[PDB]
């Protein structure tokens, strides 16, 4: 995957008008938008096709898929039907649940991103202790795309070590949650940025600023 | 606790509105509580919750296995309750802050959180099972009153019931298609969740009636 400016917009605004306006304002800086449940549950899955019609951007569906294999398959099918190019899947529910997603992705053209360790404080309770093993499971399953935490660069670096330089790694927690853009890009291929752009007084200036920060990367 | 008719919750995972509405209507004399998840919601929109309420008397549990950071969890819960869900199911594995975010929204909006502890599928043994007793204990500490645990592992469901206490409410999937037994599961769970064994049946009403006959003494 080739992400313009190594910057993925996390579009978690919850109304269509604002979400479309803000995305339009920063469109020159990106070609990849992560759309999650806050927007989809507020405005419907039709929002994905609309983003493609308006912006001709890549769409990552951040649905943190975390069900049994049978249900995971249905979720992936519905999601790719809506025009998502990729979907984010939790590793914690185990290999069969990940494989179900990989199967559908193969069938419909698309990519699976495996979420290993999460960026928020609560990730330390259960996820962190499992995260290296989750990454190894991804490697065993042939997963090529991964998500790991900007807020813990040593954990992100370890994730990169496990999956190797050939795998693709994106990383949230930049800005609002405390992660640094430049440091994150030592290890990740792209950074995910939500609030620091979409809640900014001037989202365009915010996006430009991030790119300035990582300009020599 | 919610008064689940016949201790039986329909897992409505059909992916088109017409079939989902048909099947739910056919079993409505037997079931007043319907679990709606992402297969249906991502196919037909959140307004499907409204359509179910309009057509049927039914309580709606949104099985969204919420598993994000606290800030995103709050948004998901808000959107879900705005749409009319009585309750939402949240994963415990992302930790206490993520669960608390959901509880806080549920409290403000006058709705309920169900905490998913251990899962019913084989993959659950890899990571979830080893954390599940602690996830459940965490739920109790956080004041969670409603839980989900696996019919496919009676020993684990029994332990989960111990941890949460007799006063907590416990619902359990994996009955039928995944191999769990209705009666055995009701030793520990307040209600069983049944999907495919009802919604793929030639006569879903007959299938529901059959489940109820098998648990009539309970
Ligand atoms: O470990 C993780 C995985 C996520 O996808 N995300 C998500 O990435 C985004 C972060 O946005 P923000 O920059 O506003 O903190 C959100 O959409 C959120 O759900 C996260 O913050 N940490
Ligand atoms: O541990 C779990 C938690 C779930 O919510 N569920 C879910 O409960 C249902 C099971 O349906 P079924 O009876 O067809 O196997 C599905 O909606 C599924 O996603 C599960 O099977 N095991």
């Amino acid at each position: 995957m080739d992400v313009m400016n190594r910057l993925i917009l996390a579009m978690d605004l919850m109304n269509r008008d604002d979400a479309l306006r803000v995305t339009g304002e920063v469109r020159e800086y990106i070609d990849t938008v992560k759309i999650g449940y806050p927007l989809v549950l507020s405005e419907g899955m039709d929002i994905i096709a609309e983003f493609r019609k308006r912006f001709g951007c890549r769409i990552i569906a951040d649905f943190k898929v975390a069900d049994i294999p049978e249900t995971n398959e249905k979720i992936c099918r519905a999601t790719f039907k809506a025009g998502a190019d990729a979907i984010i899947v939790h590793g914690f529910p185990g290999a069969d649940s990940v494989r179900a997603c990989l199967n559908v992705a193969e069938e419909m053209g698309r990519e699976v991103f495996l979420l290993t360790e999460m960026s928020h404080p609560g990730a330390e309770m259960f996820i962190q202790g499992a995260a290296d093993e989750i990454a190894r499971m991804g490697v065993d399953l042939g997963v090529k795309n991964y998500v790991g935490p900007s807020t813990r660069p040593e954990r992100l670096s370890r994730l990169r070590e496990i999956i190797g330089q050939d795998s693709f790694l994106i990383s949230p927690g930049v800005g609002a949650q405390g992660g640094d853009p430049g440091e994150t890009l030592r290890f990740a291929d792209a950074i995910i940025v939500g609030r620091s752009i979409y809640l900014a007084d001037n989202p365009a200036a915010a996006a430009a600023g991030f790119i300035e920060s990582i300009k020599d990367l």
